[PDB]
């Protein structure tokens, strides 16, 4: 017998501020690191950027009406720090807070639970300019002051809060790969910034207990569960390495306040472990979250990687390998819904934490057919499979608090423009112009509306 | 570059009381469940039993002098509860205790660390008769009284202690498979006995913190790390279920005081979960060990198993075993997987952050005695070497490995299969038909190990 979805299950959808809002210089908003980075020649496809995006800042009432038509139970969005504190620290911008107050009131007037994400990659450029943003301990108290302001203004109306969204991505892409701001390729700097973001996460959860005593808070991790390629002992060992280095390095700090030892000793052998200060362990261990957020798209399969080896990986630790036993998307991402169940089981088995699935979805090149019809059965199929696996995980005993499909409307991607679309709601624009920004319900919109209405009772 | 073994690494060797001592009815020793069970005709190969075994009770001085010749840093042995409390509870038998005293003094006179194992499967028969031994909560205080006795007598001289050795084996072989005493095949009974053994373990660890404040204690788990067959999602899920059900079901209780929840829910759905009394979780949670003991022989590979499903064993809908084509086998078609030991060590440190004492690892094989008292067992050298090499790699990776006890120091009696499959560094001249002269003969592997210890593992 499958257990049903629980009666207050948060059937959601999600977005991120830079990806949706526009209004990049309006109402006293300050520059974020992404306003500046995306304007560097050549960094984004066809120079696309978040100046306008899908103009949710101006069109939020129409978008919340679509959410109410769908009957969403929750909408997860992120707050743009630069709207609230244009310079990151210093004077609060009341017009910025008032946008989010208006958005929260519009949600709540339609019965939709806001899920507020503190941070989605958009630290104010002034903090970068002053002290290098996440590479300074200065950001711990600046971030905390920003979070506390939000908690004080919104904590009576928002129960569910996400702190750092996909820290592993903004830190790795920003400091190891150089693909995101600040465009650094230096693993030593990566691991120091990562440590400071860990401390900032723990500081804000501690502050949350003072200001939002009935609320629920947690980080959200971009989780690709690792698989060994096969039962070759060296491949299993590669999996142990990979899961610990890629996944436990973040989630064990979130859940337990401790880095895992093998990965720590590997980094220490390379001169890459972060600088620890007095009080750091105590802080990290004291700030227990209410849930683990999970952003999930796919699993990763790994095999042995010798010390002169690579596919991506770490010599002597693991390399990636294509999994012959899963379907692939048109971008060569795995489609692995059973992998979601595995990841959920791993989190519950390791940390005994409830899970909020903060992001999961399918990106594809959607065609707008005559009569403003988008037939995205491929998206319904992906979503369906994943939601069925969630139910299996709940039946196994995992506490899943909700599921936020990525995304509600189509939105701007960070580096690749607009054409690989993720929304329930098509936005008429493309990489060359904003067109009219009209909202058009896709077939998937109506599919999810029926999943919600029936609490997943079948799909 | 590999790290060296730590300077005080406990290079050890091990035995179990029923397997080695003999003296089954001497000095007021009471019957254990194994004394009775092994005398059931048909139960053991050639009717072999522990009445004499390799007669270590009488020959302990000789055996310890061989240990000292080898340079053993530690000797792990078990205490026979029926020697110390012949009826399980009731009067202490001083003559029983004095054997262990004498053994411990022999070891300490030769600079060898005793590692005392409280329990190796030999509960007194009187407790079985009285109240069904491990199926009654009465055993929790009886075992604790016994443990405390030992802690009081030997705590000043024994730093390292193991509680229950291979609980997962005596509980599953005794109550699921019916292979060991009490010969039961009943999963519901298995899980209840298991729960009581968990409580017993936790109670003695609490007692230890009082009596032996500078000592180190832990349970020892017979650990077969699970692997998925391949990267098919369903087979990785089968691995998740198997690791949890076979391994975390014990080690999470030992390390965290908590059963894992998916496995608990599965058992509850089948009416198999144990009875929990008020106080049980608090006791379980408040008895953290200093180390995890590991008995290691091989890994196990699993694959998906239909709800109408399973040579292969498993749980329908959860997992089934499959032969791993990527590991070697012994001449008994069991697996040889040294890297698997490194994996299991990594997993315990990764999950629990515990130091590990490897309490048992070794190779069983027929050995030929050649003229001039020569036994050339290069096969056993190869097997030990490969495992020791992988321990070094685990230590290099950051696992805290306290020591390594090869199984076994002398040849010994197997539970069900007589004497011919030998495990010792020291051959004992006897077989299934005769005690012969019981003489001790150093095998080639003796001298190999001697050299490993002399170089602290630098020369394998």
């Amino acid at each position: 017998h499958l257990k049903p979805f629980p009666p207050e299950f948060l059937w959601g959808a999600a977005s991120a501020a830079y990806q949706v809002e526009g209004a990049w210089n309006e109402d006293g908003k300050g520059l974020s690191v992404w306003d500046v980075f995306a304007k560097q020649p050549g960094r984004t496809f066809k120079g696309t950027n978040g100046d306008v995006a899908v103009d949710h800042y101006h069109r939020y009432q129409e978008d919340v009406a679509l959410m109410a038509e769908m009957g969403l139970k929750a909408y997860r969005f992120s707050v743009s720090w630069s709207r609230v504190f244009p310079d990151g620290n210093g004077a609060v911008n009341e017009k910025g807070l008032d946008f989010y107050d208006r958005l929260i009131e519009e949600l709540r007037n339609h019965g939709i639970e806001p899920i507020v994400t503190l941070y989605h990659w958009d630290v104010p450029q002034a903090l970068m300019d002053a002290y290098g943003a996440w590479e300074s301990r200065r950001i711990i108290d600046d971030f905390d002051r920003y979070a506390v302001t939000l908690f004080q203004r919104f904590g009576d109306r928002v129960k569910y809060w996400v702190t750092l969204n996909q820290q592993n991505i903004f830190i790795s892409f920003g400091y190891r790969l150089g693909l995101h701001p600040p465009g650094v390729k230096d693993m030593k700097r990566m691991y120091e910034a990562n440590h400071i973001a860990n401390l900032a996460n723990a500081k804000v959860i501690q502050s949350f207990r003072h200001y939002v005593p009935d609320g629920k808070i947690g980080p959200s991790f971009a989780y690709s569960p690792m698989y060994p390629y096969d039962s070759r002992p060296e491949n299993v060992l590669a999996f142990e390495n990979a899961e610990e280095f890629q996944n436990h390095w973040w989630m064990d700090v979130y859940a337990w306040g401790m880095y895992p030892q093998a990965a720590w000793n590997y980094l220490e052998s390379q001169g890459l472990e972060p600088t620890v200060a007095p009080g750091d362990w105590e802080l990290l261990q004291a700030a227990k979250p209410d849930f683990m957020g999970v952003n999930y798209y796919q699993t990763t399969t790994v095999e042995h990687n010798p010390p002169d080896g690579v596919s991506s990986g770490i010599p002597g630790l693991f390399k990636t390998v294509r999994n012959p036993h899963v379907d692939t998307t048109n971008w060569d991402w795995a489609i692995d819904p059973v992998g979601l169940r595995i990841g959920l089981r791993r989190i519950a088995n390791r940390y005994q934490l409830p899970i909020l699935i903060t992001e999961n979805g399918l990106g594809e090149f959607d065609t707008l057919e005559p009569g403003d019809i988008v037939n995205d059965d491929y998206r319904i199929d992906y979503l369906r499979r994943h939601v069925q696996e969630i139910q299996r995980a709940i039946t196994d005993g995992v506490d899943v608090l909700g599921y936020c499909a990525w995304s509600f409307t189509d939105l701007l991607s960070w580096l690749n423009g607009y054409q690989k679309r993720y929304g329930f709601v098509y936005v008429n624009r493309d990489d060359e112009s904003e067109k009219d920004l009209r909202r058009i319900k896709k077939k998937s919109f109506y599919w999810y509306q029926r999943v919600i209405e029936t609490n997943g009772a079948e799909l």
